[PDB]
């Protein structure tokens, strides 16, 4: 017992077949009630938002639209296929109450399934590649799903693959089923019945082009089939990452790299649910395009979305160049920034992985300069063992507003006149009390030879930044940096 | 400098006609098929029923949740940020290209940075250093400049986020502080929109509403309109231990000053907070909050923040008096996104001591056992520099499925028979090619004296877990093996 995820499709559908000839149970989109019975009803009806800036930055004549799927309950487009697959299984009588659900996944399907299982009371085991983000793990574990990892770069054939291991676990566990998002008709059917109807209804039937990145392929297949039926003039454009085999012709697929950073799209095999015949043209994207463009979606359009979305738009600005005014282009945005918090959203990760060259220029004049250009003054020291009011006496008598608290030489912190006074007036501290009650413990250290941009970073975390010997030579805050930049401004 | 705690000059009192109001009120509008921009995605948040947690705690009544984490920025603050901007723009106070500086818990900061991103305003955000870094990352990605202020810095002191905000405002031309603490737009947002949604969704029938308290705009704005159109509804506020907002003052007497839950509570009474429309107050703590937020997640499938957890934690107490046919609506402010590495993280919960290791009790029988109890066997080792087909030969010859690739004796990784064969059959590698092409580089090491449950954790990150001594490998374990053992011990 193992079923091939790459096994060729037995589906007899082809363009022009009546909705009557279909053997499948179709679900019509329904109105949402005033009060939702459970969170699973919050899946679907995702908004179609206009891309106002990015489209014109690249000179698109057409209308650039984005179907934002990260507004689903689990926060990904996978929440759709997870509910549907479950619901249908329940109708088959295959999925029984208290039963175990096992799935191989990029993790979005895993999160949608763990969510639905949490609500409906199913045990859920998720098998995902080791590449996938820990944020996904935190969300899954929080939903109460059991988690197994498989090595990325492990062939889909090998016993170590996520699909293979999923099956090996299914065989060893009683009442355990694999819904199999790669072979399940529910995956593309979810999109055929719901997502496509939504895209059409929202656009009033008028649609020139659709751009979608490709995972298992249920999204692009499901959408494209119904689009080819109800809006045949629409060009279907698929997006495949460099290193995958999904794109046509095979020539586009020839590549050096095997594994890549972008999560959720591309595979080393051709999924059953994937119908490559309805994709009019394919495009290859890379990790850099994806992360640059995703960050661009966030900063420009204010859409908090994942990397695959970035690939999708990155290709969209190219593929939609042919189009001209009055025509519209729809883009699929699969998931949210939540999964990627410590990866592409993090600057340090972008650097460490070499996507952001430090060269890539946009920063102001003051960015490169020494802190020494600021004009500081060495503040008075003090012991942690001093008493509050006494420090007031020293501060006013020396005419200082703040002192760094240094140890019998470990810098312990900072105490300021204003917070001392404020703390006393509220009765929060006594003049006989230890200074450690009101002390500011958190600060960061800098060299006089450090750059102003470094300081700009440090001040995004801490309020105080002390310039110190390689002995405090000065205390710097954002306000000082402002006083400098603005003084040098006029 | 204007005080955020200055008492309200508002002449509103219950029973005043809406005609007497000096304010411009904005009615909720129908969303078009295509949204002009994402800011139109703020509001119309779903009302979801709480099916499990309410009954577990024995509520006879209907427990409803207003999920505010579905807003564009992902918090209830996205509402006050748009509103505060729009009114300012209508005032002519806010001009294009101007700078907006705001003190915030960071959700207001995110809604404002988002709105600034769409409408093209420079955005400077001032937040306490306590607040989560996820917020910093989202803000920075949105193109906002970030300034931090020491937590425990009194709201009066110049080092406070409000004070620093003002000092920034004074030194920068064309810079405005929209001031969520004094701005009428904040509670008006909730009066006009949030409360209308709550009413329409509940069909005017509402017995109780529970809401946590930040600046106080949510509860104030909701409560005013609720007292007007649904007088039977009780307003219940939630304040964290260490805050001064709750009434009477007796509730506020406490040891601690600062707390872990983000977004709620303050050391001052904001102008926008109307404490007269709050029928009763409740004090909450961090443990209650995180326990209940995690509970919302695991039970209800609502991915929400800590304040939501506080709100529900109080809700299960305050709503006991209610009985069947009555409903209680709860405000769930924001999402798990800001808290990814904090309360959602088990290690952080342990490190801060919210998850006692006692509450090991819920875990199965095999959980406390030694890993060595699995019955392993030290596998054959190979060089990283060995050749593919050779490894195939040794592997078949000894009947091993895999060999750890380890001279210095540091384990470099893992090689398996099936993946090699598959790799060759696909033509990705030659029989003469080196093992490094197909090697699995990522693995983790465990001790024989570690628990099986620890291993269960390890297997959530990695596929291979090698049992080694302090670098001699005595065995290789995957999740499948742990399963084989437990299930063997089951028959
Ligand atoms: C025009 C109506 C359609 C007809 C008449 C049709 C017919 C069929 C039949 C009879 C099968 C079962 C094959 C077998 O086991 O022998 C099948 C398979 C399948 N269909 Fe359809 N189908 C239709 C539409 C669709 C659409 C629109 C989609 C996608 C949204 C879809 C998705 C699938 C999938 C994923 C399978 C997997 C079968 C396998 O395991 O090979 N079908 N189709
Ligand atoms: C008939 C109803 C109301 C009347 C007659 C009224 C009247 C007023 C007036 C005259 C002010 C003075 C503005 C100023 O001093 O700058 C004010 C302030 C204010 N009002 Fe109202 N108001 C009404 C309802 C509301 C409602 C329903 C809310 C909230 C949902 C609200 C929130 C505020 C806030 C936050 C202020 C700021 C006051 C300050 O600067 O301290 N008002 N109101
Ligand atoms: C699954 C997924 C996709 C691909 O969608 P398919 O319908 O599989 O083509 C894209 N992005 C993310 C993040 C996904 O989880
Ligand atoms: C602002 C905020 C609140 C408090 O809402 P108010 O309207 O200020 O009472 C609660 N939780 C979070 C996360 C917040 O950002």
């Amino acid at each position: 017992l193992w079923i091939r995820p790459d096994a060729p499709s037995r589906c007899t559908w082809q363009l022009g077949r009546p909705a009557s000839e279909s053997p499948h149970h179709h679900t019509a989109p329904a109105k949402s009630p005033k009060i939702l019975p459970d969170i699973l009803k919050k899946i679907g009806d995702t908004p179609m938002v206009r891309i106002n800036k990015i489209g014109k930055k690249f000179g698109l004549k057409c209308e650039l639209l984005a179907k934002c799927e990260f507004f689903n309950a689990g926060g990904s487009v996978k929440d759709r296929i997870s509910l549907r697959m479950i619901e249908d299984a329940e109708r088959d009588g295959t999925l029984k109450p208290g039963d175990t659900i096992i799935e191989p996944t990029s993790g979005n399907t895993g999160i949608g399934l763990a969510l639905a299982a949490a609500v409906r009371g199913y045990r859920c085991i998720i098998v995902m590649p080791e590449k996938m983000s820990s944020e996904k793990v935190d969300v899954l574990r929080a939903l109460g799903a059991e988690i197994v990892r498989t090595p990325t770069n492990a062939r889909f054939d090998s016993p170590e693959s996520h699909v293979g291991v999923a099956w090996r676990l299914k065989n060893e566990i009683p009442n355990s089923h694999i819904l199999d998002q790669y072979r399940n008709a529910s995956n593309p059917l979810a999109h055929y019945d719901t997502t496509a109807d939504e895209i059409l209804q929202q656009c009033d039937g008028k649609l020139d082009m659709l751009v979608a990145s490709v995972g298992t392929g249920g999204t692009i297949t499901g959408i494209a089939r119904k689009l080819k039926e109800k809006c045949p003039g629409c060009r279907i454009i698929g997006v495949d990452p460099e290193g995958s085999i999904l794109a046509e012709p095979e020539e586009l697929n020839q590549t050096e790299q095997t594994t890549y950073e972008v999560e959720g799209i591309g595979y080393d095999f051709i999924p059953t649910v994937l119908d490559r015949t309805v994709v009019d043209k394919w495009f290859k994207s890379n990790d850099e395009e994806a992360f640059t463009f995703a960050r661009m979606l966030i900063a420009q359009e204010g859409l908090l979305c994942g990397g695959s979305a970035g690939s999708t738009v990155a290709v969209a600005v190219k593929a939609a160049q042919e189009l001209q005014e009055g025509q519209r282009c729809v883009v699929i945005l699969p998931d949210s920034v939540r999964n990627y918090m410590t990866k592409f959203l993090s600057d340090r990760w972008m650097l460490q992985k070499g996507f952001l060259k430090e060269e890539d220029e946009k920063k102001p004049w003051w960015w490169h300069l020494r802190v020494q250009e600021l004009g500081l003054s060495a503040p008075l020291t003090v012991l942690p063992t001093i008493t509050c009011g006494h420090t007031i006496e020293i501060l006013r008598e020396k005419g200082f507003n703040q002192a760094p608290v240094v140890d019998e030489g470990v810098i312990l912190g900072m105490v300021t006149l204003g917070n001392m006074l404020s703390s006393l007036l509220a009765g929060k501290v006594q003049p006989s009390d230890q200074v450690g009650k009101v002390i500011y413990k958190q600060f960061k250290q800098i060299r006089l030879t450090d750059t102003l941009g470094r300081l700009s970073h440090i001040l995004e975390m801490d309020h105080f930044a002390l310039v110190v010997h390689e002995m405090v030579f000065g205390v710097v805050t954002a306000i000082d940096l402002l006083n400098f930049v603005a003084a040098q401004e006029r």
